[PDB]
């Protein structure tokens, strides 16, 4: 099954087997996800605006330029997965397992990341800022290049994350340091 | 008074009464300052090595050029005071009040300042490392050019500290972080 180049509004999917389904440049609106196998989907170019997926499993999907825009992953099983330059835009991950995932180049502004696992994530180039990452694990993560609010660096645990120069300053300053030079 | 091109060696100065002296390349070895009043003293090239200054008074006097070599300072009323490029290598000045004592150009290795406050104290192109910093006061403190050992960000109290590129590096390694 392959949908494409058509728009979906306000329809219960819920607990439904949409397991290995293709889309491209589909836009999903409001849709209720929730408890639905999306394993080994695949989307290009697709749109999913406030949708939930509270307690769906999307493990082993691939996601190419697509929107998540405000939806909602509470308790979604979510690795293994592929994006690849997404956007995440208010999404809420709150206390998602998204060990040693791989978001870089990935738009993640004001995302709810709260008691998150990002350990070993990869993020480079991402843009995190507005996100809220209390409790956020980000312990190993790679985050060389992402773009975090001074607020992320005294929030998020960070300890052997991957760090460029411009990050090691801001956390410093973050910390209260009067920074020179 | 003044004393110059002099060595003393184990001679004992306790209370007595040393305020205004000057001193020009007096050596003092194993001296013992206790309790004396050295205010307003003026020092040029003099050394106090493994000599006591517990309980003195130091304030408004000026070392330049001075050696304090394992001298001991705890509870020396030293600030306010002017030091020179003075040498403080193994002093111990554990507790003792350094708040806005410029001690720049100086060199503090291995100095004990355990509790030490610090606070506002300038201590630019200083070198601190192998130092003892456990509960010591950094805050507001001008550090930058200043070499500390990595392990000085995670022991002294620093927030508000004016730091160097160099140095806000070496503040996230110390705290766990990979700089690349």
């Amino acid at each position: 099954t392959v949908w494409a180049d058509e728009e979906f509004a306000g329809r219960d999917f819920r607990d439904e087997d949409l397991s290995r389904i293709r889309t491209e440049r589909v836009v999903f609106t409001e849709c209720d996800f929730s408890g639905v196998d999306l394993s080994e989907s695949e989307h290009h170019g697709s749109a999913f605006r406030n949708c939930t997926f509270r307690r769906s499993t999307i493990w082993h999907s691939t996601f190419t330029n697509c929107s998540l825009l405000g939806s909602v992953f509470t308790e979604c099983r979510i690795r293994p997965v592929t994006f690849v330059e997404c956007d995440f835009t208010l999404a809420v991950l709150g206390g998602c397992d998204l060990r040693a995932v791989d978001l870089s180049d990935c738009r993640l502004r004001e995302v709810s990341l709260v008691g998150a696992d990002l350990r070993k994530a990869v993020l480079r180039r991402a843009d995190l800022t507005g996100s809220r990452v209390q409790d956020a694990r980000l312990e190993e993560a790679d985050l060389r290049g992402t773009r975090v609010d001074p607020t992320f660096w005294t929030t998020a645990k960070v300890r052997g994350a991957k760090i460029d120069i411009e990050q090691a300053l801001a956390y410093a300053a973050a910390h209260g340091l009067a920074v020179h030079g």
